[PDB]
């Protein structure tokens, strides 16, 4: 006989609770995409027309919009419960608020298993986190059993805040143990569900004996068979058919990010649990699919709370925060210094092997700073509304691995048309740059010194052209914005981080009073 | 028909709850002083043998030791209630934790009136908190009535945290209004009790018609008639007899600080409320006075509660905090940068007229940095144990008004003996200094730039030699320590600030994780080792 299973899947939704623009920002109202209300409609229609359906999430529901800033995962619990997900693997961002912020609210209130086979808890954490996170789950689907093994990127201690009591083991090694276990228990249909990126997903498909399907995330990979429907370009067919070492074709799927698509894969197994066929395509959640009215009403109710929250005092500034174009696009601006200082602070993580932290530096282009904050306007009170005026686009600050020569090329771009009022000029933290604008464009960087990481006391050292560095930068620049083609990231050198206004808001909340100065992080030499 | 009144008084006790050393630090030796238990004994003995007694405090019970850091004024409430103070005037340090930290615990739980006549509220929160404070109180003493008018220094908004909605008015102007009110209400005996310093106390005695006695504080002034009993040097007789405008002698008293002395003034009034005699002397609270057992027992329990404060994690460092002599006495050290950043942060108020803050700069000599903190030692966890190793002396960071030329002279002193390993080298916040150590001692400063205050965005500007600046500095340097005679403070240019470990601990707790860098705050021209 055969057994047809429909796998619906999401990954890297990243707090897009409401429908979004085409590019996963704020929707204006005419052409909108995604959101949980529209996903609910499509999920319900498929469940009504398809016999055997699993709905899986491959991680990174946490982090991305003010929904996550305020509800802190309560929004994930709520709508993943109401949509009746069958399983979720943990992603790196589920650790952003530490283990306490993962335990409460997500682990204690979801109605479906949370899976990650390659996490090992230590210390007082041990006892029950072992009960809230499972390596795998056997799920009854019709008259059959389907085993789902979870996994989470080994990069999590560097990307997030899992703490000292969590070790992240090799995905292939750990998945192979639980695949053998499932097989020994008689389960012949095994899904690997996890959050380590497309390259690792294909390694799992290739090397883990007994894995039939891999459902991944982390790299926002878009796969599509045929001509795709929106502006995402396919990295390969859907599903991506990876040849295993033992000769089977193993379908690998991911479904981009931000809830724009619902993954949709039809897998036919024979009676021995071997995949005979796997076909489908991610469903674009566009305007043709109605927003479920009951979900929409819950979103609306919760939005009024979010609007009240956005007007609350986070902290105060006792200085003018000069985010005017005349400052941040022409010279050192104290608001840019504050932003990149906040970004560095948010990325302080468990320092391994001879570094006080894995990253010491941040850049933000003046064109990304969209407003000043006037301390005279309202007693210097900073709310999320003021921060949204400065950073209105809902982007993130990401981590980029970059050679010294490329970073120097970026600082030449920073001033190659200085004076024109365009947005290139880089505001910085952990960098000292000296320019000579009297030289020809492309030869204006006099010197670059950076905070060492491989040292016990941070101190400024000359940039080395052949050394590789980590730098924090806005997602806009990591996409090549403002002509920064050399800062464009890919899966091999780039990691997507936290919401910009959440980063800045958290820092202001901690400082209570802010007073950033112009301190000479960039210097314009008078030349000869 | 005379009326004899005994005035017992304290001022600037500054959180010396337990008995202290002779210099008002930790008592380790055989000779201890002060403390509330010893004060209680003497107050009780005087009340038992003297007929008409008032016990007054002229402010600044708040701030000075970890007792205040932990109990946050509950220790003031507890023992001032237990010792049965009759009135207290607010000092600048009672605003250290803001109006909320004054309301709770002090204003809501004292059993005696809190006085300050020259405060004027401007908003609803600052209004209902002032509703707990009175300009004056009439107190029944025997068969007589004594009016007490409070006052608080006008520098409180720069020295402490009252916020922008509490304004401090002129003392003489406001006190004359309430003296006139008391007079019309039939009160002919008036004490001015307040916290503005000895110079202002004498001005009040001289100019406010109807004031009979002034009980002051803020300047830690020691007065004594005859040979004094300890090492404090008297600035004048006790009481100081100030000639008033109307031709009478008005006794002016203060009682040093830190609870070492109990003020003791016997005043005789005639039947019209005129002082016809005033005499006494502050009582040294030394070993000859026993510590009250009940207060001593409560102190001993609170010492045990304080252990929580001393062993709790304040925050963590993820970098080595290099407080070794080899760093902080020879070059920029990241721990010195953190200390002075903490000090500036503690002295932030609100944009006042034309400046974003009244002070932007801090200095600390490397010799005041007494230990590193090793981030490898215990996962970088910082407690009071580690901070006390860095700052073991219980001093403060103070505010000094200084001319640009004098500040530059201090930076020449900073390197006049560089390389010999003594403690002069200045670590800084809000200053960029460049030195050339190959030049002769006294001519090594290449340039000095400082963060402007008179600006909307702080930025570095050249130091101006004839301009007057504010700088934060250790009490050790304000006493001329390490040869810094030009940083010596006096009443006209210097204000004592908060406990050093309280400043640094507060900043570390706020930051949570600290990671100070060497960032080039000082630069040595590239021509020496
Ligand atoms: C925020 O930053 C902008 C950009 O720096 C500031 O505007 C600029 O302010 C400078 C002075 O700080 C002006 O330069 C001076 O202009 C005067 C003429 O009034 C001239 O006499 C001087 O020689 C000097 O060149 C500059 O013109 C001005 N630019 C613009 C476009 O307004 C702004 O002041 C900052 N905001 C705050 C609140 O500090
Ligand atoms: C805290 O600060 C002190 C003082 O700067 C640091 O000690 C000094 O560290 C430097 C750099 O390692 C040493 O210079 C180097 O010494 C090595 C070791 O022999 C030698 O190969 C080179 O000639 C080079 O000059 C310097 O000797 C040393 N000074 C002393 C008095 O020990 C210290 O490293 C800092 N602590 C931390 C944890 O960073
Ligand atoms: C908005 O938030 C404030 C503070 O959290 C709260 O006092 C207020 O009731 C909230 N508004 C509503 C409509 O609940
Ligand atoms: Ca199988
Ligand atoms: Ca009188
Ligand atoms: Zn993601
Ligand atoms: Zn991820
Ligand atoms: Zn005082
Ligand atoms: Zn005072």
């Amino acid at each position: 006989g055969s057994f047809e299973l429909t796998i619906l899947h999401t990954n890297d939704v990243h707090a897009r609770l409401e429908q979004t623009s085409r590019d996963s920002g704020k929707c204006t109202g005419e052409d909108c995409y995604g959101g949980v209300a529209r996903r609910a409609t499509k999920i319900r229609q498929i469940r009504a027309s398809h016999r055997n359906v699993l709905l899986l999430d491959a991680g990174d529901q946490y982090q991305g919009t003010i929904w996550f800033n305020y509800y802190k995962g309560r929004e994930v619990v709520h709508f993943m419960n109401s949509l009746r997900y069958d399983a979720m693997a943990l992603g790196n961002h589920e650790f952003d608020n530490g283990l306490n912020g993962l335990l409460d609210p997500l682990l204690k209130n979801v109605k479906f298993p949370i899976l990650s086979a390659n996490i090992r808890p230590k210390g007082p954490i041990a006892s029950n986190i072992s009960g809230y996170i499972l390596p795998y789950k056997i799920i009854n689907v019709g008259s059959e059993k389907v085993g789902i093994i979870g996994y989470t990127t080994k990069e999590t201690p560097v990307l997030s805040n899992p703490g000292p009591y969590l070790e992240f083991r090799d995905e292939v090694e750990e998945l192979q143990k639980h695949a053998d276990k499932l097989t020994t228990l008689g389960v012949n249909k095994i899904i690997a569900l996890g959050h380590s990126g497309f390259m690792e997903d294909c390694r799992i498909a290739q090397k883990v004996k007994g894995v039939d399907v891999v459902v991944g995330g982390h790299t926002n990979t878009f796969l599509y068979t045929g001509s795709p429907p929106s502006n995402e370009v396919a990295a390969g067919n859907y599903p991506f058919m990876q040849l295993s070492d033992d000769g089977r074709q193993v379908p690998v799927v991911q479904a981009y990010a931000f809830g724009k698509y619902l993954g949709y894969l039809n897998v036919t197994f024979d009676d021995k649990g071997k995949v005979i066929k796997a076909s489908g395509n991610p469903i674009l959640l566009n305007k043709s699919i109605q927003e479920d009215p009951a979900v929409k009403a819950e979103i609306s109710r919760m939005k009024v709370q979010l609007q009240n929250y956005s007007s609350q005092e986070i902290g105060r500034t006792i200085v003018y925060l000069n985010g005017t174009t005349h400052a941040c696009r022409f010279h050192e601006c104290n608001l840019g210094n504050l932003i990149c200082d906040a970004v560095v602070y948010n990325n302080l993580r468990h320092p391994d092997d001879n570094e006080w932290n894995h990253v010491s530096m941040c850049i933000v282009n003046g064109g990304g700073i969209r407003s000043p904050i006037d301390e005279q306007a309202n007693n210097g009170i900073i709310t999320l509304e003021e921060l949204t005026a400065v950073l209105p686009f809902g982007g993130t600050f990401d981590l980029l691995q970059i050679k010294g020569s490329t970073l120097r090329q970026a600082f030449e771009h920073s001033v190659h048309r200085h004076g024109q009022g365009t947005g290139e000029l880089l505001q910085v933290s952990g960098i000292k740059v000296v320019y000579d604008l009297s030289q020809k464009p492309g030869k204006r960087v006099v010197s670059l010194n950076v905070l060492c990481t491989e040292c016990r006391v941070p101190t400024y050292v000359p940039l080395e052209m052949e050394k590789t560095y980590k730098v924090l930068l806005p997602s806009f620049l990591a996409a090549g914005g403002d002509g920064y083609y050399m800062l464009k990231g890919d899966s091999s050198n780039h990691s997507s981080g936290d919401l910009d206004i959440s980063i800045v808001g958290d820092y202001i909340k901690r400082m209570g009073k802010v007073f950033p100065a112009m301190e000479g992080r960039m210097v314009f030499s008078a030349g000869s």
